[PDB]
């Protein structure tokens, strides 16, 4: 009934959109045609993070707990929001990375689309309110990949068993 690509169309970000993405997310999986993104993403064993939007400033405060090479790397920073374009941006190195905020039928998930205008480079990353997804949520992501003609076999997944960031998160919570 609903076209494969319907939820790959940019959607403007409202106050409700910002409310909807507020809180804790787990990075589930990604796949890109861009090789630099594949390279950086390869190394990620696990990641959880917190979104705290500032609706008046169109920014999102990001607190990120990433496991790589069996250790926890914590970073916080501000993401900028481009409301009408339906994108969020993050500054790492000397580089502003822009991504489209996209949604699946399931309200407990979200995707970021990168280089979506470029068939040589496009890709998607998938997040959930739990470190483990249901088979329905995973199928939604696969369908979004299906639209970009990215094979399901190219997906790179996190492994929650590998998380090294639980201890640091709790040592922040007490503070």
């Amino acid at each position: 009934q609903i076209p494969l690509c319907a939820n790959l169309v940019p959607v403007p970000i409202t106050n409700a959109t910002l409310d909807r993405i507020t809180g804790k997310w787990f990075y589930i999986a990604s796949a890109f045609r861009n090789e630099e993104y594949n390279k950086s993403v390869q190394e990620i064993q696990a990641t959880f993070f917190y979104f705290t939007p500032n609706k008046t400033e169109d920014t999102i405060f990001l607190r990120e707990y990433q496991t790589r090479q069996n250790q926890c790397f914590y970073n916080s920073s501000y993401l900028n929001v481009q409301r009408e374009n339906g994108t969020v941006s993050r500054y790492e190195g000397g580089r502003e990375h822009v991504a489209h905020l996209l949604f699946l039928r399931d309200t407990k998930t979200l995707m970021f689309g990168s280089y979506l205008d470029d068939e040589k480079n496009w890709g998607l990353s998938f997040y959930a309110d739990k470190p483990e997804t249901t088979k329905e949520q995973l199928g939604e992501f696969y369908e979004a990949l299906d639209c970009l003609r990215i094979p399901r076999s190219d997906v790179m997944y996190t492994d929650w068993k590998k998380d090294k960031c639980e201890p640091l998160e709790k040592q922040h919570e007490k503070e």
